């Protein structure tokens, strides 16, 4: 049972920051580990291509592909127009895959090339086990108790899956007004007006700094996220002249 | 000189959650004393109609009722106000009623205020009452906000005629902010509506421009709303929620959907 | 209704400091009210005799005093009692007094307490007259302990029997822990005498052997002793420290060392 | 997944104390959940005989049991472990049990712990059985303890012969103090028995002198026993307490007192 | 050393309220002192003219002051600043002026800043003085604002020519947003004006687009303004404000109402 | 003005754990500005000899010396018997150095060689500016308002020298009994009684974890403090098997 070396991101003790070379040193178990309890992990000045970039993800677990036969592996997040996920707008409060042997249990991010982006285009993390405790009972309760529903731009996702340690949260946040949406969610029960209220006030308190990470990305950063134990967003970067370039691998067990 | 189980509300130990069985075995007397301490206690699941609701309430001291020649407020509800979502009217309709306590503007002492949920449909996230711990809010609220609630003159006056009458004074009259009671400060304040919801009354600060008044009510508003001195209660049929009304102010927000059915049961007691 | 300058004495606002011209120009309403919320008043400076200090501590309420049968209580000092360290005497002796809360062993509602030093000498670090805020030292409390306070039967016995005559009961008796006065949960409750301190009282707990009862109160004791909750007033002459018998327990530390002087005039009210 | 209703034990957000009847409700499932995070639950009057404690806990996994070869560890209990306070035996007996995890000594891996409270007579403040938020407390714990627990090697010996028989190793045998499972590190050390305790077991660490060991081990206990990390359970006829041992620590309280009643019946599950 | 009797202004202890006698009858020395771990001083209650305002604030230290060859700046004040709310100005104008340190845009070190109100009318809720603990702010502000602070290259371009005239360096010039001074970081940093309020200064940050800029100081400014970190002093006749120019920024938030008379005096000092 | 890379060593946000490579690199203004501020500064794994411990510590002022010419700069601390400074017992809290000329602002301890010992001999460091911003204010009085006076083994010795940014401590704590003592304080008008009880109630005030950090002694470790920022205490280590030499240096503007 071996160590890794780092420092929290959050006041909280959450988050954890790793030296590059601390990191490529470490058995991949020791990260696995620390990413169950630390949510997520935040690598600088790590020079890498595409193929390294894949050695190190696929030894968390197999492979979740973006049927199958192991090819769709890396994700390339390009700010391609036209696209949603892969595009250059924002992506708001999600975790990734689905249930079953769509889940996802590590996300990993890696920046090849960024330009011309210094206060836009972030990645952005949400300790939402911490959030969830420390919430008003009015919000809570709604996460609990009612039901909600997703359609692709209606089908149940169900809120929290307890794992234990953890409730993993599914949960797709609606896109702003002039961001091109890729899903809509609703709550059954409540009206239009209602549901709106609801994710407003909801992502008004989630992203509070204690319990929330903004990464303005540098080439050669590395995020990890354990999916189970955070959910994230992408923050918009419409703007031509920004170059964003991110590899996105995911693994399960 | 008894005991009630009961789970604090908020996270800094205000507030009661008790269960319906352990609210109905208990005294009133217990009730009565938890109140001036939790400021606010929260039932659910409670069965009962309008005729054991005022059973319950009146024995917690003198009915506040308006009858004979003050038979006019409210309509002439007497002693249990009906509040159910009625157009045409602001205290009994379907709009916000900003921070408050009750009696102040008819000058009537009230002590206990208690809301029972009677019939509440298609609602899930409009219409609550929302209440406020004003004592803590206080003690920590930054210096320049508090100097104006003690140092300064808070006039209102009433709008809504049918409801007021002539119980309330004709014009702008002052209203003291804060009424030493030695446990507590009580607190009568009256905030001004949000633009578009329609007026029962309107505050003025003596001193102070339209400009200023404005800004100081926003700012104290956006204070006293923060998660450790506010309490949102979004209704269910069967609700019982009680205010200590020297200790907590209260609001309510506005529910402007004509699908919302929402009839609320209202005592009040002092003595 | 007005308002006294002060600064809180702990770390959570609460306690009192207030300057001694303050103070005087304040009414006795103003005080009286504000040691409900603040539990304790700390006045330096304050230069007056007996007379005087009757004169202010009277206007309280009606004065606890022993008179006509009641004449042999503390020696039969009637109102205003002299505690000035005296040999062969426990409560006006110069050893401790564990925390305790006035009134509760001779039957007698006490409101307020006022202790005034008219003459102290050489004396910096012993001596001290201690508060405990008992209402946030519950609310904060282990579980373990606050059951134990909420649920087990206390008893009390006298010892010093020239200072309660026969006012206080003969053998063992029922203390009420907490009164529930609603704003407060009034404590009553007489700590044991550390080993070589002469005893003027001795509590015990129904069920618990003398080995539980011993560790319960070493291990409350060290919780109600910690910053947060107490202060310790470490006398100068002038001293004027007032407590709210309801909202407050205190105790006074040994001061055994023949050099020292220690002479405090002791009021009490209750309404 | 389907919910719990509970209240937390520490002001941490931690433990949970869960209703008797929404604890027999509860899917196994849900419970052993919730004790990941949680680290112990707490259940006062359930009413069950041996037999049905043992259809609750075997549900929750593999029963941890010692037969045939193993029969003779824990003097042949085989699954349910009968501790009612034997003379002349030390886990069964009726001294202190220093902070430990169980199953470690035996090298058995054990996920929960169960224990209930068959009989409970003339006990109040002794006999307690006392739970460890370890993780909340190693990660504000001062940094030259925390050095300690995971830099050197800690090593226990076996001591009650009749308890451990061949099962547990002959002599000093290293155990890793931290085990990583990514959601917890499981903590695996025994803490050394006070003075005038029958020890069943001994602890030293590799490279310190014995009074260094015993010096730590004083300091770290103390820390450990704050209140933030630290619960009491005082049995009274019909408590559960459940567990997580992978998430917390846990010791006895020693209750040598030949009047005390003191029979619980421990169960213990992994996966 | 001596000491000055003062209560903290903020919760965390930082800032200073000292009584108007206790100020007057310190030692400079003594306040200049105090100035460094409380960032400011704020003093009621006191009856100064100009001549007094000066032979205070120079014992502090050198003047700063512009004569003979730089006259030009502030419209020839020399050494103290008359701000007196002029029409067609901004320093000495109406409006906001943003978080700021003074001195840094004239290139001019400035250890304390002094504030004395000479005349206040008909304002309750404009106007402020805003006081900002950068030190703490800085220390617990999430990453991604503090990153860009520690790293990106601020610039300012000087807009109000008659204020600043030659003194000022033409066009854009870098200004160092920290500068190590051991026991604290002292900061020069200028915040952009809002839209409508005219402008004595312009921010940019190299390699950041308009917007990125904007989204940037909006962010920063709201977390800043928090109360943990922020101080609002509303003026009244006789109030002195002294400022560690090195512990704290600062900013005027608009006056823009005719009928508001708003004189303050403003002196400087280095060493 | 130049950045180093730390950590905080206490909870609050005090102290400053530094890599012995940043260490090394950093400029000696800014290791010297950080110390102001963060109090206390914990270097490990540094292998250096003598002469670079002196050419180290000697560039943050003017050297002050254990009439002088110089010579006196490094005090091997060696825990020799019979000795109270260089021995093995006790040193009670206390900052180094006096006033005006004899006034210490840094000091310097580095473990040349430390053997036999894992939890006796630490030197512990007290956060004296919060300790007392928070103390109770009986305690808070007494240093502020009585006369301090020590004896070798009387002279006032001013408890606080306000140098604005902090108020400087100058304290005696006494003696264990059964540690060889060095001095021995009083308080002006206070009894045998109410001076021990004081000391010892102070005492454990500061020790809180709060305020107070041990440090444990391994080869190549170093300790800087400022001394007008904490006060210090050596805990014994009187076991003759115990081998422990630190190096001291002290310097002063
Ligand atoms: O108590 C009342 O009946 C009325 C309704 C609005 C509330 C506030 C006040 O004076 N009243
Ligand atoms: O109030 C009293 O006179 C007495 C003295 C001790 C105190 C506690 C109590 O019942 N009394
Ligand atoms: O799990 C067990 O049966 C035994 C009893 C003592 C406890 C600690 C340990 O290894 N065990
Ligand atoms: O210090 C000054 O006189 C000028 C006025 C505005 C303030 C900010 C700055 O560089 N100055
Ligand atoms: O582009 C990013 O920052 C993350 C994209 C993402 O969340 C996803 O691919 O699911
Ligand atoms: O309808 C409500 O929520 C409460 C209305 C109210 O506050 C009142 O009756 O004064
Ligand atoms: O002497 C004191 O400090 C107070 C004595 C006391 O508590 C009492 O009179 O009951
Ligand atoms: O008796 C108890 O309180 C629990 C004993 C125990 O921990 C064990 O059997 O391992
Ligand atoms: O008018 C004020 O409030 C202060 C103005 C100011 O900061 C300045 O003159 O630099
Ligand atoms: O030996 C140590 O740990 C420090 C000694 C010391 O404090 C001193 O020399 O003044
Ligand atoms: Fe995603
Ligand atoms: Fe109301
Ligand atoms: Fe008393
Ligand atoms: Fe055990
Ligand atoms: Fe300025
Ligand atoms: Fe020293």
């Amino acid at each position: 049972s071996e160590i890794v070396k780092f420092n929290p991101v959050m006041a909280s003790g959450f988050g954890a920051y790793i030296d590059h070379r601390d990191f490529l040193e470490a058995k991949t178990e020791t990260i696995k580990n620390l990413l169950m309890r630390q949510g997520f992990v935040v690598v600088k000045n790590l020079d890498i291509d595409s193929d390294t970039f894949r050695d190190i993800y696929s030894a968390y677990g197999t492979i979740v592909e973006y049927v199958g036969f192991g090819y769709r592996d890396t994700l390339k997040l390009e700010g391609e127009k036209g696209k949603i996920v892969t595009g250059r707008g924002q992506l708001p409060f999600h975790a990734d895959g689905g249930l079953l042997l769509s889940q996802v249990d590590q996300v990993f991010l890696y920046a090849a090339e960024i330009k011309n982006v210094k206060f836009r285009g972030a990645t952005t993390v949400c300790d939402h086990a911490l959030a969830c405790q420390e919430m008003p009972a009015h919000l809570l309760r709604v996460l609990e108790e009612e039901t909600f529903e997703v359609r692709v731009l209606w089908f149940k996702v169900p809120v929290f899956t307890d794992l234990g340690w953890v409730r993993k949260m599914l949960i797709y946040f609606p896109f702003d007004e002039g961001q091109p949406a890729s899903w809509e969610p609703r709550i059954v029960g409540f009206t239009d007006h209602e549901t709106q209220a609801f994710f407003q006030e909801l992502g008004a308190f989630l992203k509070q700094p204690r319990y929330y990470y903004k990464h303005f990305w540098e080439d050669g950063d590395l995020l990890i996220m354990d999916n189970r134990r955070v959910i994230h967003e992408r923050e918009e970067f419409n703007d031509d002249d920004i170059v964003r370039r991110l590899y996105r691998g995911q693994t399960a067990d």
